[PDB]
């Protein structure tokens, strides 16, 4: 409900999670995703996409900050605010909108974060094997991980 946590020792199943994530899914919601270069944060989100029935590419949007995806069943805002010192985008139309925003390396804009958020870890733990938390952080959450580890 509050709290829950993953190993995983291959990028499927990182995928796979985020896919599960995506069913209960609801306008409004925002993740965010903290990890390393590398850690899987966007595998995650290509996952999630697959989840909400996205079949085009979804790829690394580090360069634009942010990429819009809306044949889902959801419109997904892709965000990645690690050049965010580079760039006013007005992100809070997203974060509010009616579509579910993953935001990559989200703590650096902490400030501009929406008070209740799913946050999502992706921690190395050897080669291949990552340790993925959730921690939900609003009713909303929290109703959001009971369900997923209900269906689990
Ligand atoms: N268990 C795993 N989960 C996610 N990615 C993994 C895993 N094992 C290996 N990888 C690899 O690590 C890389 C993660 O890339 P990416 O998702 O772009 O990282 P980030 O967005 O966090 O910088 C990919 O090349 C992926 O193939
Ligand atoms: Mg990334």
């Amino acid at each position: 409900m509050k709290q829950l946590k993953w190993r995983t020792v291959n990028p499927e199943e990182t995928k796979a999670i985020a896919k599960l994530t995506a069913a209960f899914a609801k306008p409004g919601d925002v993740l965010t995703l903290e990890g390393d270069l590398g850690a899987g944060k966007t595998t995650f989100t290509k996952g999630f996409a697959e989840g909400l029935g996205i079949t085009r590419i979804v790829n690394s949007p580090t360069f634009t900050i942010i990429k819009e995806y809306n044949d889902g069943v959801l419109p997904l805002y892709h965000m990645d605010v690690y050049r965010m010192e580079d760039e006013d985008l007005g992100l809070d139309e997203y974060f509010h909108g009616q579509g579910v925003c993953l935001v990559e390396w989200a703590h650096l804009i902490e400030e501009q974060l929406p008070q209740e958020r799913l946050q999502i870890v992706i921690k190395r733990a050897g080669d291949d094997e990552r340790e993925i938390t959730f921690t939900a952080v609003g009713n909303r959450y929290e109703m959001l991980c009971e369900e997923l580890s209900r269906h689990d």
